[PDB]
């Protein structure tokens, strides 16, 4: 069989227990892209705008090789050294905060929620400025490993011809994996927003040029192990601000079987797509999640919660803090007494500010045969890490190493090649999360601590 | 009178999980469009308005894995399931949209009445987007279940019948099938009946017609079978009033008001009519995603699928898009806009993550039960087992030969049965779920929970 | 409610952004896009006091104690939130028609 | 706590006003530097202590 071992069938748990936490994360840049700055170290200013998927690839020390072996407690050499996390607060940054995004070339047919006029010119390009919110939601996802969003794209015409110029494709859905600073899905495109419409000319600006996902925790749920995240958190609301008919080319047609015509623009009816505006709603600050201790237990994952190579994928989403900010600044070094915008060049960032904090339990686990390599069969790799009979390795490989740089002339391979075991996320984006000292066992010393302790 | 089922239905320790690893269908919000073949080639109609109905294929367990006769004496004995425990697993991320019509008449508003037309005559109507009612519904049955819905009714004496005209007024009951049409609260009732217009309200249901699901009856329900279990739960609002256009039929009397001069000497629409609406969604009002070993259906059935058939009902008011895109008209794309340089395309999407725990009854077979149970439907005996319970045959009656006839005698046809249900002339998502069996349940995470909840 | 403040861009437009237009929109316009704010409703439940406190147990080391005899209390409060308006005849005399 | 409960505003009048860029209704405009528009407003309910 398959079969799931889960955890806690051979990790043996112990009385380990420990504390970390994050001082302070910060990060500020521009609610749309990069504004380069030429580059390249840094001078750009980046994005700043969190409506994207936060990955926190976070790093927890060796366990296994703490250091000095009494190995009282115990033998690594049968039970090797894990990390579990149990109990949980991430301490949450700034005010809550709110604000808006448009664009000015979003078309529109006409407001077609109950129109003061009813109008309806037929030239095109007019596509105006207007701006909006989403869904107001918080989520949370902690887990072993990443995670998987879904999201579409035009997909494969998949016939064996090809067709019309502006013909509509077949679409096709797609899974792949979250990663930090993955756009979010924020009501309206798991998929290729920017593939999707040609016309670039609708939606706000943000999401023009985008593709999102949304996390995939159905099949997430349906995890290997109960693993991958192997914990989730998820608070989301929302309601319809206002009314359209889209403009643009109806690439297909209305049966006429739906109506008695009238005269000219009634004869022919007009477009029939419809869309609305979003709004997330009201926030109280009383439905944020932010700031609790998150005892956990059992848990869904059959996984209760460890991780191998310290990494812990820290996922989250929260709708309560939306700007990006303006400054005016004069463009004369006088300020005039009569105002003028002009004499001023406007300028907008948004700021982000982070504390994950823990209380985990270290357990220990020992080598048993059929089942450890049934772990090779679940992973070696850790396994690896942990290694056992024969490393291999290669002397004189591990000798050479560091010796050149101390300059740049003088040898100029300039590390042209690498070493890695190589995490495939590599290619991914992760906040860098480590906390190797954020240890502790000082409880009492931790806010959540305290409530831990008093959680006993 | 019908009893308790278990009372003859025996039960065991017989647990099962199964579930459905994806259900997806999808495709254009109003209608469906041919694209040739058209076996099959088409866009289909797709719209979440449309209603989830599952005819689900479910071990004969009387052939199934584990069959360990501590099971039965399969003689005396039949195998039946129950699934026992549910949770629907619902997909995609909510969302939600709109509808409209541009051939929306609409003679007016009520305190923007600062003015009326207040003939038009032609027809008024101007584009028009809408919205409707938050509901979240759950029906579970082992039987496909039946809806109640309107018809102008009929000139019962056809005398005085006058061109398109106030009628008589019918309500019906049918069943429901998969996909078909949801009622927001209106269709349950004939379109091409209301409207002699077939052009006033949203396009969207304009041609259409629906059903409402009756409990009541299904609560009436003979044993609790199309219905053991059910949820419904609704929420809206109204959000603008007007008043249409139209030449009543109808007439108001003067006596109610004073007339005053001209225009307020004479009298206006009385067609009041006004937005319909749902309000703001959160997930945390959400009915599924939940576990449901039930301990008790209110039903006289504990739950089974007959013949292994399985009735699913449910509907979701919480995602309602179907997508534009926005593909050029042009090789690539020009630098001015122009919409032209655009064909824009609308489609929908649908899917679903069940997950199911069961537990078979094995029955010990006793005659008059089995009578009784041959009472209920037989097809069920027919299932294993075949006594002749048709028999008698007769009591006693009638001359019949004669049948060359001929000139003779000109009679009878007869028609005969086809059974295979109604279902069969009727749609479902068709599930086949015997492969999902499950035996560790743990792998489940309902499962799990389920077995938490143990 | 949104409005988009007027200005002058100090920051910049990638075009890469949109179909262009003509005109007013073969380059558009703003993106200082601006909101207001708003409360919400008031009822009388949601004063957060007027209730004892007890202390069980402060959040922190000390619990509670008072060097220097020295308090430090922190609050906040949109309740109440108001001001008056004085509307003073600059008239000694009451005009019996009014002028502002 | 002393008093009955009220609410109230703050506003501006030199105001840098674009456009409702919300309804955008009835329509949108061009420029101006005579813009300096006369503004009220309202934000957020708190009750804080510490």
């Amino acid at each position: 069989v398959a079969k799931v071992v889960s955890t806690d069938e051979y990790v043996t748990r112990t009385s380990i227990f420990y504390h970390a936490g994050s001082s302070r994360l910060l990060t500020v840049g521009h609610p749309y892209f990069k504004v380069p700055k030429g580059g390249n170290g840094r001078q750009d200013v980046p994005k700043v705008s969190a409506y994207q998927y936060r990955v926190f690839r976070v790093k927890l020390p060796d366990p296994n090789k703490f250091g000095l072996p009494d190995n009282t407690v115990y033998d690594p050499n049968s039970q090797r050294l894990v990390w579990a996390c149990v109990g949980v607060e991430i301490g949450r940054g700034q005010p809550l905060g709110v604000g808006l995004s448009g664009h000015p070339l979003y078309n529109k047919l006409d407001d077609t929620e109950n129109s003061h006029v009813a109008s309806a010119v037929d030239t095109k390009d007019t596509r105006d400025n207007v701006s909006v919110d989403y869904k107001q939601t918080q989520l949370c996802i902690i887990g072993c490993v990443p995670a998987i969003g879904e999201h579409w794209t035009k997909g494969t015409a998949c016939k064996p011809t090809t067709v019309v110029q502006g013909d509509c494709p077949p679409l096709e859905l797609i899974n792949t994996p979250i990663e930090d600073g993955d756009m979010v899905d924020t009501g309206y495109g798991a998929m290729d927003f920017k593939l999707l419409q040609d016309n670039k000319s609708e939606v706000p600006l943000d999401i023009c040029q985008s593709i999102c996902k949304y996390p995939d925790y159905l099949q997430m749920s349906a995890d290997a192990y109960g693993d991958s995240m192997f914990f989730c958190l998820r608070r989301e609301q929302v309601f319809a601000r206002h009314f359209w008919n889209r403009s643009g080319t109806m690439g297909d047609q209305l049966p006429e079987s739906l109506y008695i015509k009238g005269t000219d623009i009634r004869a022919n009816p007009g477009s029939y797509l419809y869309s609305p505006s979003p709004s997330g709603s009201v926030v109280t600050s009383d439905s944020q999640l932010f700031n609790k201790p998150y005892w956990l237990h059992k848990a869904q994952g059959l996984n209760n919660g460890i991780c191998w190579h310290n990494q812990l994928f820290l996922t989250v989403v929260d709708t309560t803090r939306s700007t990006n900010l303006s400054v005016c600044a004069s463009t004369t070094s006088s300020i005039p007494n009569v105002y003028t915008p002009t004499s001023f060049k406007e300028y907008a960032r948004h700021v982000e500010e982070f504390d994950l904090q823990f209380i985990f339990q270290l357990c220990k686990i020992t080598l048993t045969t059929e089942v450890m390599s049934y772990i090779h069969n679940m992973n070696t790799t850790i396994l690896e890490d942990w290694n056992f009979g024969v490393t291999p390795p290669p002397t004189a490989s591990l000798v050479d190493t560091y010796r050149f740089v101390q300059s740049a002339a003088v040898t100029c391979q300039k590390d042209t090649a690498p070493p890695v075991k190589q995490d495939p996320y590599d290619k991914l984006k992760f906040w860098p999360v480590d906390l190797k000292e954020r240890f502790s066992a000082d409880l009492d010393q931790f806010p959540l601590g305290r409530k831990f302790l008093l959680q006993l």
